[PDB]
């Protein structure tokens, strides 16, 4: 398969597997085997030996996501968090420093601030939407600039190409967590990022039924260290999960186009309502970084955050008033979800500059019919009065 | 379910799940969901929120293995290696020291020696079968004594109770990797170990189809830190894998009794043959530590290692001559396997005191009929001449 | 959930399952259990006893497809064929008669003609696109008129409402095999059909990884007999397959809209090429029954058949020349497929009026990028010269 | 693999699959694909085309069970009932007759008596333990003698060889439903049966998590008709279920030996108690047909039925008093179950000669520790007083 000559929807179905030369099954077989027979000691039959070191069903997934990012290399992990931990352990050692943003998944922040600081790593938080702030925070020991764009949950936007330029003449690498945009909307390697991280739990799987992570790169050395760590630390996905993830990925383009259609309409409806003080959606002209988003994103995504004029009580009542959109953690599935980040996904950021306003609700707009989602949002807003 | 009043086979089926109060399915449902609806923000319906932080199908497995070890607490991970890495990160920090044995899974050693030494951890290798050697190696900064018994691949034996006594008056914890014995043959917590590790990839799953790890303890603080890390680093098992693992575990006693029946007979047959210089099997009277094994193990296991009088060429030819026993990595499945550790599972120990003799073959004796396994071993031995 | 007030995409995600009142998982749990504990003899805990008689994971699927058809009742089976066999056995007995069309899945025809005629059932084949031909073939013993529209493989069109009117004053029931249109494009119960059949193997699952069938109706007596036969003959789906099918169904609308976008463009391109004698696609103005299709179908589907001016040799060479579209049986998956019906899916119709022209290729247009599918078709057409 | 030279436990692991010549996975891959690429129209790559007509994962299972029965041929189905229905449809036509026993699975009886009699088939019920009664019931139109031994639920015993001799000079075939004995305890083809049926739902799977059926034979014509019907009627198993079934089958010998150990001890304990009027267990010297069972069965099985001196009230109270043995339908899993057949599995036999005494409880003795099962039975018996 050649990624450079085929479209995204084509690649999402065909980049990882073609019907094999044995039976020719249309889909990758599920190789639920921990081991593989060898033809003689350490002479492998067809490249595989032990599933923690490699399995074809997992490699199919890896190759697919790599192709969708414009990447030669990809490696999969048991979760987005485990992928982040492995990338941290490759890039950093005691005495090194990270530049991190001021709006970010609470789990990323918790890992740095609770775990990696106990192992000798330093960090600085900055507003990554201000290129000069990032530039000022880079020290001689900075090995990593960690960017999420759009950020979770406020949907803040960073200019990837501009921040990548800052790493020239330095030993810093730029890693973009591309979970919210997905590879369908944004390809950070093409703008100068060194590596890209995904939680495949979210949009790539798309069906809220498999936890997973994945790292992609064009750096063969980085691919070798990801493989070394995949096998040597062992946070590897199940073959069943890697099959389910890849299955979901086959509909990413059609899903995301509907998520973005729906979110544009719900954001416009929220922006007309006096219960709402602020709609956070990258496609709105006044959203901070809108012009950066429109240059680097194909569309503006399925996520919306909303700040309520009636404060935390209104935010929480909105959370318990919806009847189609479900109150739950996570995002990026076909079903619509909502949550209150200050008490739920980002309770771990309390006390830090990443702490989220208590009047804020984060909504993952699914692929249900827009008329039904508009009706549910409207009735929930009317339940506040 | 009460573990203290029921037998091992009973617990292996019933300690993790009883038919629920909703539908009453005989087996734990497979909760292939990343998230769970809440009744209000951060008010959970029945204890679950997000699968990386907890899922009922995974907790069923955890509770089952905990009960089989005489443990109050258990936590599952994506692999034996990932479980080891998490336990290392809980117990150690920069500046701390580990005492490790001289025969051990090459992956354990690689993790310490390549990764943890780069993060400021020190270690010392000793022969853990010599209690005085362990005692001498404990320093004021020793936080961990890591014991495997029987060891992989030489089946060396450590006196768990004796080594546990060494940790009194110290800040060292004893962790036993109980993979080879399984909880059916040996219960290190009852002899004073602080925690127990398993690769469930091996005997606990038993069917060579799921990679997994698990840690058990009676220390509630340790359970809290395992949970924190499970969720915060995220090397969590798939729900499908945790179901398959627990499914396999339901036959552990009946499997292991057949593995041990078969291995006793194959070890006796090997001990009569002049092609063999040494049979390594804990149940043989001259195996080093046999008397220690007979005190702390119910039976002597399914693993045998063999050293060939004709050296490496004979070891490798034996590997390619068997027709029922398969040449492959791994162990503890219903099918019989064999491998050459110096070139395969322990190639990573080359150069170290853990390096394995090149004349050594490690055999995982399965549950096939003994007459057929004896016939296969006999014909393979006759192929050397 | 109320189907009558929510949209198709909403229903496809939410009509079968809402997060339960036990744990609240976002998705239906996989109840991989053959049996369920009872509270006393034949006093069920929550409606379930034995999976062949009923399982919640299967009922979730059933309820979802029923809602998408405007049906109160649905029952699932191991395959489209097994669903057809069960419906035949309910509606017919020895001495009864069926009216069948002249273009139909070869397996339907084989079942009638090889099996049911040996059990005393009679049939007549007619062109169901000619309402008067159907009317003339109805006898006093006719219990079933079996309609496929569009037909497999020629995409012939039947006026469902008109044929349903013919059953007034008779003991005949109209059953529509709605596999090719799916419930997203066509709802035969709303036009007077008595029951609707699907092979969920095709579009409803959508991922070419699960074989299944399903029958929907508004007749409660028919639902009772489908249940009786589901449990009493036992062609029941696996719980894993019913979960996978329902998972796929969550993207039916977004998939089908892309399949129809793509097929409209490929049909137009084929209609411009002199290698092609006839393009069979319901959306073309000259396709027989186009006006009937436009009244009863929302869009015209993802399937195209093509007859080649160079006869069978050209049809077969086209089959082996495509490099993205794969030569294989089946249809309705995200990947594009093609086949030669005379030698493959319809070889069983040889000798009958259903026999398919040897110059005919049937194409299942997937959801790949149109530019890549156009390029593949164009290069394959150029390989004929 | 050669079945004739290897033992049962060997075959149960190795008769269906050997590590392939492509990747060499230790276990059969799960081919979750409905279709397979062809090299040209109707030129298959490696024997497979469409999963309803054949799939390698299903064929692995089929070949395994065939080998365990001493059979050249095997074909799998979605349930035991669907397998029975297919075998009925092959062997019988309108006007033919069946000889059936007087104690039999209620579902078998329901299928004959409700469905097949409506299609022109006749039957006669006899006591199949009386060879002369079977002989007398054979007519010129008899095509099938259907034997279960031991019977469900009374554990009645039929002399297979003797009944097979009755079919000489006739057009009758003997089919044995070998579900309760399993192939580990009894091999009816070796005693003259024409075909053997299993519900793999029970012992062969062994884990109460997969519904399935299977038919084995040495008649190649019968294998061709089973294949024809498998594909043409389509009651085919899921690939996931066929993998799970075969996984379970790998421990059949070790499971069954423990089930039989346990059942012998529970039957002896029940036979000492005055609450019990009759213990039905084939290994008891006074059980009718004990001497026949000891000739044709390796051991006497895991099932026990019990008739209570205090009648139906005592039978039902025993059912609700056990705390380890669970009240549920089904049998042959690792967990112990019990049920009241008159109200549960055999309510469908009410009114017929197959109707089961209301004082009768059927117990599926699992593989839990005997001390715990004895304790549970003893306490439940003491709850009657
Ligand atoms: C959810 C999420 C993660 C963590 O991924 P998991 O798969 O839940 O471990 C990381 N980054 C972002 C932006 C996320 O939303
Ligand atoms: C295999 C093994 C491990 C590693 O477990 P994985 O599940 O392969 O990561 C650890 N300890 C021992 C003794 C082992 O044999
Ligand atoms: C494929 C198909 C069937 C048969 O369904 P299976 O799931 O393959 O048994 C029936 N009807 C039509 C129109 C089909 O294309
Ligand atoms: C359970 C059983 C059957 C029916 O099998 P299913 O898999 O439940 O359809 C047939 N025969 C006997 C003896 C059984 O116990
Ligand atoms: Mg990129
Ligand atoms: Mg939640
Ligand atoms: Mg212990
Ligand atoms: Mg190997
Ligand atoms: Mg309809
Ligand atoms: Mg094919
Ligand atoms: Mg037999
Ligand atoms: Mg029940």
């Amino acid at each position: 398969f050649d990624p450079n000559t085929q479209g995204f929807s084509t690649a999402s179905i065909h980049a990882g597997y073609e019907p094999d030369d044995y039976y020719g099954s249309i889909n990758t077989p599920i190789y639920a085997s921990t081991t593989f027979a060898q033809n003689a000691p350490n002479e492998l039959r067809k490249g595989y030996e032990y599933t923690r070191v490699g399995n074809p069903t997992i490699v199919a997934l890896e190759q697919t996501v790599a192709a969708l990012e414009g990447a030669k290399y990809g490696r999969a992990f048991s979760s987005g968090m485990a992928a982040t931990d492995i990338l941290f352990r490759i890039i950093l050692k005691p005495g090194d420093h990270i530049v991190l943003g001021n709006d970010a998944y609470g789990g990323t922040y918790r890992l740095i601030d609770t775990v990696f600081t106990a192992w000798g790593v330093e960090y600085t938080v900055v507003d990554t939407s201000v290129v000069e702030e990032v530039k000022a925070a880079i020290k001689d020991n900075t090995k990593l600039i960690w960017v999420e764009t759009p950020t979770n949950p406020a949907l803040g936007i960073t200019d990837i190409e501009a921040v990548a330029k800052l790493t020239e003449g330095t030993n810093a690498k730029l890693v973009v967590d591309n979970t919210f945009a997905s590879p369908y909307l944004q390809q950070p390697l093409k703008l100068g990022a060194h590596a890209v991280l995904h939680s495949t739990t979210k949009y790539i799987g798309g069906h809220s039924d498999v936890v997973g992570g994945l790292v992609v790169t064009n750096d063969q050395e980085m691919d070798e260290e990801l493989l070394f760590m995949q096998g040597g630390i062992g946070p590897i996905p199940s073959v069943f999960d890697a099959y389910l993830t890849a299955r979901g990925l086959k509909t990413l383009a059609v899903r995301m186009d509907r998520h973005c259609d729906n979110a544009e309409k719900i954001a416009e409806f929220l922006d007309s309502r006096p219960e709402v003080s602020t709609v956070l959606y990258p496609g709105l002209k006044n959203h901070p970084g809108h012009e950066v988003a429109a240059k680097q994103m194909k569309r503006f995504g399925g996520m919306i955050s909303v700040r309520f004029a009636g404060g935390e009580e209104a935010a929480k009542k909105f959370c318990t008033s919806t009847k189609l959109i479900c109150l739950a953690e996570s995002l990026g599935g076909v079903e619509s979800l909502l949550e209150h980040p200050a008490t739920m996904t980002h309770q771990s950021a309390a006390g830090s500059q990443l702490e989220v306003p208590r009047d804020l609700v984060r909504i993952s707009i699914g692929i249900e019919d827009i008329e039904d989602l508009l009706a549910d949002v409207e009735q929930a807003l009317n339940n506040l009065h």
